[PDB]
């Protein structure tokens, strides 16, 4: 790829895009999981990605983790999951393919995978460090404080406490798989969380079409409930891009659902990258740096991005170009008046590639 | 102490808890106190903590500290604050045995102990760092500003100048101690702060009470003033206990106001911790961590909890296992539907002994 | 200076002034810059501090910086900013001497001096780490970009972008100057930012007014667009000083416009620093400590002052003093009855020269 400066791509920056879909699976009875943040992927602060997969009747058990929030991406297949808020308000939900959740930081949850297939999900984390290690598990907790007082808090003899698990279970197809959706009540009268936290992302009429080329947006103003974490789906046909832009108050993390991506990033000072992402690859733009993705193979491209920030915000070139007078232009750009009126007069968010 | 797991406690972790009561008092001409930061407790990084007494006229001098909200417990005794606001308003007002205050960060404020006896306290900052030695001293201040500028801004001669302290006083025994309340009235023209920066605690009816056993709250609900952060009142009876739980959104700060308190802290990952707190004795549970306390003796337990948040936030055992359905459970402690059905319906908070 | 401790001035503290008004300006076409951080002054964290000037026609390129919100104020001449909002929303406006700008963080700008003389003027980072030389500057920009990309993104030929600069133009007198206000339109249908991001601080009412010193203040109360930061113009007579006092909530960096300043600050645990400043010098006191100014010349002085918030906090020890019994004063100061009641029982925020 030619520049008008040649920079030696790369040179000088962290690397913006990471082998994922090469990240071997670590394998669980009924699950497996791999995941990427800054202990393997540098450049990747605000944010840490975690693919999972369910089989029907496996659950990642009873946990939580306050220092981080949970936004979800469901790929395939069907789960359910379970949250309970710091005021004893719980939500049992189905999420399916395109269906989002989110998890505020330290509220407990759980996940379950229904038949017939195998559930496959992204987790995005607001906290770049964060690790599917390091979480609090129910079981590892219960077999960590001593006995006595768990047959207390239980009301248990020392019989029925000596049945629990001995450390942390983490992913458990012991069983029964969940039944009907209805059935799924609490052992014990708790009042509904009433604000939705889960959302269906994939069904959404896109925000905007052009060509083929489509964008669906989940914001706070859509899903109020991801109230400081953002995700869209980008669609990009063969030789259409994403529009110059940068976002002034958010961090960007990316993975490629199928296709591939080209992606270009700048930092400041003449530095700047550009690199292909395969299925199952991923990206992250820190917040501020100018950025573009480019669909360079023959067939279609699909995305799924996610923003460290419940307001969407994003400033493209088209856009802010159009906003200055001639006289700005031709001086900052340093072009003839005839050029410069050909600058760009409104922003259309994606570009296509020359008509027939 | 067993455990499922049999876990060493305390592999791997930082200690949980201080020996505050073996802490020396640092003495002065009417006053004495101590302090516990992450400088000699090195979990505490959300809040410290400071014990302080003083003599009936003694003062803690005027000063402040921009780095740090000052929260407090009045132990014993009866003090007398005053606080200045960034808008020019005073609160001058008393606190005794059971009562808090609230300073904002960078407010000035003053502390005299009232009689007629030893006035003690506890005061908890927000910054883990926190340092009694470094606060900003008006003494020191007046001090170490040129004399030639002092002069202008008091309109005083050298002489009146020169008859400040030369060096930061810190507490004064010096006088005169102070009038009846009504007569603390400012030197100057001063508008009031109509905002409570004091508090009743002690004598809260019980947010909770099972069997003897007691919890008081002053979040920003019953302390608005106190908007950044909260304090609790705990009594456990012998043998009782306060259910496992973890707070979402603060880190806890404790103190043994009497009694022997017995304290276990979760980190995750197969690590965890447990051990005793004698009376004066100070624990620290980071955000998040699962946590439960325990009387395990012949007497009566009192402690002080503070979090660094004005929203307090806890989530049970007992509550999360209640919330969810017997599959779910089952499932994820791998036992029976028998056993299952055993699991906690409802949360009392404390666990009565059996 | 003595004082009653005899304080060793400067021991074991920072130095809290920088002399500003020796650091060599970096020449441009038609544009000068120097710069203060904590690159080269160490205490400088919350606020970084920027000298600029335009000669007519010298226009600061389109950039934008995340990093860090930007606070000017025009100390001679005129200038004509253009920013751009996270919605497509413009601001055009001319900013003359005693004007205030406010970008916030990551929106796009641009700065052209216009007539008759030399643009002059500060701009305030809340980043004491920002650099003038780091910015994001879109000529930089779209040389740095796949050229295949800038064409499709564009709509242009390879022969109309090879036009475009080959590396980052940061300030060009290419021209053509910009013409009257009414006329620099924008290229293309823009909507308005409605929220005012200029305001005249110079021309406000003094908000403080004794004795021919005067403070003209300008926090969110007045310039609600500058939402965090506030900006004060202090005059201050031959002999006059800014009473002692401590800010709760910000950091202040200070700039000598014209005169001979005196600072002193104190910092805690018995020390304190005391100095001189001269026009074009630069002073900073981080937030919490002690601090007051005083004009020691026979000639006037001026300062402009910056806050790293937009609510304005003081509290005068004369303020402060003022709201105390006389027990709680007399057993602080361990001083007479009699001497007691003659501290301060009002507040003027300056003071007149006491001298005879
Ligand atoms: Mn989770
Ligand atoms: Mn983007
Ligand atoms: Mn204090
Ligand atoms: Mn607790
Ligand atoms: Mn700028
Ligand atoms: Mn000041």
């Amino acid at each position: 790829w030619r520049s008008l400066s040649n920079v030696v791509w790369g040179k000088d920056l962290p690397a913006f895009t990471y082998a994922f879909s090469k990240t071997p699976l670590v394998l669980y009875d009924g699950g497996t999981t791999k995941q990427v943040g800054t202990y393997n992927f540098p450049v990747s602060k605000g944010m840490a990605g975690v693919y999972m997969s369910l089989e029907p009747g496996a659950i990642r058990e009873l946990h939580w983790h306050a220092n981080a929030a949970e936004w979800a991406y469901v790929m395939e297949g069907r789960t359910r999951i379970t949250l309970t808020s710091p005021e004893g308000k719980v939500e049992i939900a189905d999420v399916d393919k395109g269906g989002l959740w989110y998890f505020p930081r330290g509220w407990g949850h759980s996940i379950e995978g229904i038949g017939p297939d195998t559930a496959k999900f992204l987790l995005v984390f607001n906290d770049g460090t964060f690790s599917e290690g390091a979480t609090f598990s129910v079981t590892d907790w219960l077999s960590h404080t001593p006995i006595a007082w768990v047959e207390e808090n239980l009301g248990w003899t020392a019989a029925q406490v000596a049945q629990l698990p001995k450390k942390q279970v983490y992913i458990s197809s012991y069983g029964p798989a969940s039944g009907p959706l209805a059935s799924a009540t609490p052992q014990g009268q708790t009042a509904k969380i009433e604000v939705p936290h889960t959302h269906n992302l994939l069904g959404q009429q896109p925000l905007v079409s052009l060509g083929g080329n489509e964008l669906r947006l989940a914001s706070a103003k859509e899903f109020p409930g991801s109230f400081n974490m953002t995700g869209a789906l980008i669609h990009l046909e063969p030789g259409a891009m994403r529009q110059l832009h940068w976002h002034p108050n958010a961090d960007e993390w990316q993975y490629v659902l199928d296709g591939e991506m080209d992606l270009t990033v700048f930092a400041s000072e003449g530095k700047a990258s550009v690199s292909r992402l395969q299925q199952g690859d991923v990206g992250y733009v820190p917040k501020g740096y100018g950025h573009a993705i480019r669909n360079s193979s023959q067939k279609p491209l699909d995305i799924v991005v996610v923003f460290n920030d419940g307001d969407y915000q994003s400033i493209d070139l088209s856009t802010w170009l159009a906003s200055n007078p001639s006289s700005v232009l031709g001086n900052t750009f340093q072009i003839s008046p005839e050029l410069t009126k050909k600058l760009p007069v409104q922003d259309t968010i994606f570009s296509l590639p020359t008509q027939p």
